[PDB]
């Protein structure tokens, strides 16, 4: 599988039936149909003690891994029930700045889309959690191309050193909220993870906020791989899903 004519998402499903199920993922989040939701407890965001240790190009995109053998740096609240463990952020991009991201807002897709992946610490590790309904918590933040992230340029400056598939680096002591954006105001849906095996285990929150990044991190960006290393070179670009049909969704917002 990947994101090319002859493997990429209208091809997913062969393999992985799921792709057309009740409740994928991206969605086209439709501002002037989602509903506030009083019910909705305040989202915390609890990360000042992450313990990030390598970053990895898995061929699909770049992970951002971290230590999830205790509660380090977890997601609570908003529509969530317990306590969510952060174990990697990666992102989704584009060739150019109009394309990349995976959620898009009334059809607009922002330049990239980062995710903050979770898993449920009832369910005690990632493994158990993707066989659970309300298995995993995916923050989404969208990108866009203006001013830089400070935040980011730590990430930036090292994927000269995992440009090909299979390649990982250490990556201790970045400190993930420099990524976060002044509000947290978002929606939610149920859906799924957004590559194969695309399994319906994700609480989706994404934040209205995008963040800002400059066109220099971004291009940095499109010089990954999808290809292992001695392999002719595909730069990876357009590493992210179309938008899924909302089925028998609801799309809740925080903020009136
Ligand atoms: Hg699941
Ligand atoms: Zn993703």
């Amino acid at each position: 599988w990947g994101y090319g004519k002859h493997n990429g998402p209208e091809h997913w499903h062969k393999d992985f039936p799921i792709a057309k199920g009740e409740r994928q993922s991206p969605v086209d989040i439709d501002t002037h149909t989602a509903k506030y939701d009083p019910s909705l407890k305040p989202l915390s965001v609890s990360y000042d003690q992450a313990t990030s240790l390598r970053i990895l190009n898995n061929g699909a995109a770049f992970n951002v891994e971290f230590d999830d053998s205790q509660d380090k740096a977890v997601l609570k609240g908003g529509p969530l029930d317990g306590t969510y463990r952060l174990i990697q952020f990666h992102f989704h991009w584009g060739s150019l700045d109009g394309q990349g991201s995976e959620h898009t807002v009334d059809k607009k897709k922002y330049a990239a889309e980062l995710h903050l992946v979770h898993w449920n610490t009832k369910y005690g590790d990632f493994g158990k959690a993707v066989q659970q309904p309300d298995g995993l918590a995916v923050l989404g933040i969208f990108l866009k191309v203006g001013s830089a992230k400070p935040g980011l340029q730590k990430v930036v400056d090292v994927l000269d050193s995992i440009k090909t598939k299979g390649k990982s680096a250490d990556f201790t002591n970045f400190d993930p909220r420099g990524l976060l954006p002044e509000s947290l105001d978002y929606w939610t849906y149920p859906g799924s993870l957004t590559t194969p095996p695309l399994l319906e285990c994700v609480t989706w929150i994404v934040l209205k906020e995008p963040i800002s990044v400059s066109s220099e991190q971004v291009l940095k960006f499109r010089k990954l791989n999808f290809n292992g290393e001695g392999e002719p070179e595909e730069l990876m670009v357009d590493n992210w899903r179309p938008a899924q049909p909302l089925k028998n969704r609801q799309i809740k917002a925080s903020f009136k």
